[PDB]
RNA sequence: GACACCUGAUUC
DNA sequence: GAATCAGGTGTC
């Protein structure tokens, strides 16, 4: 097949320190490579968590400016959760966890609050290079 | 903080795998204590594993209780393990390489030690002294 | 096995 | 920027 990358997307990716450790994400125009948004670096957090948060503010970004462009992640994992609208990470809950999972809680609330039109798409990384979105 | 009272030992290549050395210093000094002549094949980890053992040997035979740093998180665990675990090839043009670690690997099991050893903070405190230089 | 995310090094 | 040598965790 040539499946080919759509480059009117949005691409996001994670960045962490150590896993679980500090975890960041973001979301970039998959042409241009320009920052959409990001979040501060999080003390504490899981790769999979952070692809999921990413995934999910995508969607309200997209949403709300009325957007049909689809997103691009990376992560089976992330995609997996935000289909079934649930976080399924083992990332044990206490206080020094009491953030990321905050986030985690408020993107389910989203999910499951809000309808969308964005095809959320797997980066085929076999086929074309590491996703846009990637720190480096 | 950093224990200047050490010896620091690092490792040395040309390519990876390729031709392989490396030595000790004395950390505060600078001064080379021991230094491995050049050899043909190896890879980096083997070289960092060879590097502690031969200092560990160094500081045992001078009942030194002074710590030792190396920059390697393999070579310290393989030290620990007692086990070295390299992937390379074995065979007539490794024949050198892999004489010296298994060597190490029965020094370790034939020997007790008290020495620390330590890991080099790169991140915080530089390149670790027994460096060597680019190219 | 798979999709990811790292950690510490060695070099060209 | 490219390549190789090694150890480790989150999840499907
Ligand atoms: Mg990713
Ligand atoms: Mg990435
Ligand atoms: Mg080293
Ligand atoms: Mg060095």
């Amino acid at each position: 097949a040539k499946e080919e990358i759509i480059w009117e997307s949005l691409s996001v990716d994670v960045g962490s320190q150590g896993n679980p450790g500090i975890v960041e994400y973001k979301g970039v125009d998959t042409k241009t490579g320009e920052v959409l948004f990001e979040r501060e670096p999080i003390p504490i957090g899981t790769n999979n968590m952070g692809e999921f948060l990413a995934i999910v503010h995508g969607l309200r970004y997209l949403k709300e400016r009325n957007s049909r462009k689809p997103i691009y992640s990376n992560s089976q994992t992330a995609i997996k959760w935000v289909k079934d609208k649930k976080a399924k990470s083992t990332l044990v809950r206490n206080e020094e966890t009491a953030l990321i999972w905050k986030l985690v809680d408020e993107a389910e609330e989203w999910l499951n609050t809000h309808t969308y039109e964005t095809p959320i798409l797997k980066w085929q990384t076999d086929k074309w290079g590491e996703i846009k979105a990637d720190y480096g």
